[PDB]
């Protein structure tokens, strides 16, 4: 087991062809999960499954600059399930982060923070038991 919130350093920042894989299990009474790719205090890519936003399950994605959240990108496809194991894969492509959950493509998030090699940490938080968090080049 890995302790949550967990920080995964991304040495030298992200680059296209970098694949991040996260394995965990959603807790039974889950409310929220967050992945935060950070550039110092800024959040280049926030990926945030919400299990009960006005009785809806939604994934909210956004960027935080100078402590301000920007325009949200919302996805109603919701592949997480309370109490169940999951795999998140985040592939850095030249123009977007590409996310798959349990081997099925979920969404893409266009790069708003363009200094990719300054996105040096990934935070993992929320209502999960975290099994593994790693990266490799494809
Ligand atoms: C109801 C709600 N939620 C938000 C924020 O939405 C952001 C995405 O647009 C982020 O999701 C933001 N957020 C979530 C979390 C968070 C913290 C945690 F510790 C965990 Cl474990 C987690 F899963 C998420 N921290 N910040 C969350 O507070 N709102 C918001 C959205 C925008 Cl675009 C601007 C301002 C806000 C507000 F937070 F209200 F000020 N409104």
């Amino acid at each position: 087991p890995l302790i949550v919130p967990y920080n995964l350093p991304l040495p030298g920042g992200v680059v296209p062809r970098m694949l991040i894989t996260i394995l965990g299990t959603v807790k039974p009474n889950a409310n929220r999960i967050a992945l935060d790719f950070q550039r110092g205090n800024d959040v280049a890519f926030h990926f945030n499954p919400r299990f009960n936003e006005n009785n809806r399950r939604v994934i909210v994605c956004n960027t935080k600059l100078d402590n301000n959240w920007g325009r949200e990108e919302r996805q109603s496809v919701f592949p997480f399930e309370s109490g169940k194991p999951f795999k998140i894969q985040v592939l850095v492509e030249p123009d977007h982060f590409k996310v798959a959950v349990n081997d099925a493509h979920l969404l893409q998030y266009n790069h708003r923070v363009k200094k990719l090699n300054e996105i040096s940490k990934l935070g993992i938080s929320g209502d999960i038991d975290l099994t593994s968090a790693s990266y490799t080049m494809i």
